[PDB]
DNA sequence: GAAGGGGGGCTATAAAAGGGGGTGGGGGCTCTCTTCCGCATCGC
């Protein structure tokens, strides 16, 4: 359960349903370098 | 009328002369998020 509970917590820790796509994982306030390694490498870095 | 023959032009070589023309080189598939438009609603 702890593995399942951890995934659900990360998807709801910010008070809204956060998808595990780029639209939810890159929107969270992480560093641009982490975001660029996931998806949208240049668009993420251009915005930063 | 086919085929061989004869005569003559073409080829290159130099050189001069002067001008026209030829040649080459410049120039005028699916899912998700964002944006725009029409509508009905109130407000003044």
């Amino acid at each position: 359960y702890r593995h399942l509970a951890l995934l659900c917590d990360t998807m709801t820790c910010r008070g809204h349903l956060m998808a595990i796509t780029r639209h939810g994982v890159n929107r969270q306030d992480t560093g641009p370098l982490m975001k660029c390694s996931f998806e949208e490498t240049v668009d993420v870095l251009m915005e930063a």
